[PDB]
């Protein structure tokens, strides 16, 4: 059940933008965000398709194992490519993939509109693709729980990659995207999806953000541990 | 395996009578500062977190990634460890009362099969079956730490891929997009001054494209000296450019 709380509105006003938090304890039955109606509007989802994507390689051998390097500007792990800009590697994934296939992938994974029309190699940053917060959260679950349709193992190997934050009993799974910088009357979407893992406990969470002005992309991160902060969640 | 007597340059301040070992790519291409001391074996005290932590998933004991290890409210050595943990913060915390509980289900006979597999140490879990590794007979070396890391990372134990998997998370401590660290302590006590505890650091680091290899003992009779477990591999690693 998700529920709405107008006053985290604060936090996107407080510096200027239009956008959506969703955040869920425990499992995506209970969830909260600031707008209902914007939770479930449905964006480009840029990088944050390098979740899918690497899943899908994985699976279908076009990625070999955790370990495979991708050679070039400079070589990278499979891990290094998620984290980084590393626009190359996974269009050639996406590619070696190929649309059918793709395609049955997004199907089974319940991602967005499973539209990938645009082109192969750039559906999700410049095609038709779309998915909202909550379907990135109902996603991210899945992935945490290993009921993905895809072996344990390859939802494994991704799951390492997306670490971010690690304390003792404190663990970040996250990942970024941003279309590109638009105009105000064209905006691009700016994204940051995950989960923390803290103490004994679980959270799921998706922002998104209409971006207009380059300087106002590092909000992708601070309106969320903001918000993150207010509930308690980080630190005591 | 070569020796680099440079490296007793980080020891010589602090007085520490200990052993580092680094290998890059692959433990056939390791140096140390100690070649005695390299294979000389001790007490793997929390260190052997690792391996108890793969046999409690194989045998079943351990349900998978997200059992949750509940506190009973009773108490424990350290404050630390009074609360629920799920498997990561139970090693990373190193919290040796659900890790006896977890070499109590698995059972001397399963977990004799899994250190022959394993090819861990001198394989003794004499000393009682909730002990051995912490004040028993178990001894492995630094070398024997590095070869047993390096076939955790390559999934090359015999134990499932999802299994090392699982715990080879659980033991990342540092992270960012082109530099991981996947390591874990151990400290066995104080000892005496005339028969000093052990204290450790081993794990992996990839940096870029690169992976290095590494294990890390020193006697210790005093608790004061314990983060130099730490930062004297830290120092060595950094003096090699992996940071």
């Amino acid at each position: 059940s998700i529920t709405e709380n107008t006053s985290w509105n604060k936090e996107f006003s407080a510096e200027a933008v239009n956008g959506v938090f969703v955040l869920c304890k425990s499992s995506s039955k209970s969830c909260a965000t600031n707008d209902l109606a914007r939770a479930s509007k449905e964006y480009l989802p840029a990088s944050t398709f390098k979740i899918p994507n690497a899943i899908i390689g994985l699976e279908t051998g076009v990625i070999k194992n955790e370990h495979q390097v991708f050679k070039w500007e400079r070589d990278l792990t499979l891990r290094g490519a998620i984290q980084v800009s590393a626009v190359p590697v996974f269009q050639q994934i996406a590619r070696e993939v190929g649309e059918v296939r793709m395609q049955k992938y997004l199907k089974k994974f319940s991602y967005g509109n499973q539209n990938i029309s645009g082109g192969i190699d750039k559906f999700w940053l410049e095609g038709q693709l779309r998915i909202s917060a909550v379907n990135q959260v109902e996603f991210l679950e899945s992935l945490y729980l290993n009921k993905l349709s895809a072996s344990k193992e390859n939802q494994l190997i991704v799951k390492e990659a997306l670490v971010t934050e690690a304390a003792p009993e404190y663990l970040v799974h996250s990942k970024t995207g941003f279309s590109g910088v638009g105009t105000e009357s064209n905006p691009g979407v700016a994204w940051w999806v995950g989960w923390v893992e803290k103490e004994t406990e679980v959270y799921f969470f998706a922002f998104n953000m209409d971006i207009d002005n380059e300087s106002k992309l590092p909000l992708r991160k601070s309106i969320p541990t903001k918000i993150m902060e207010s509930e308690g969640i980080i630190g005591g």
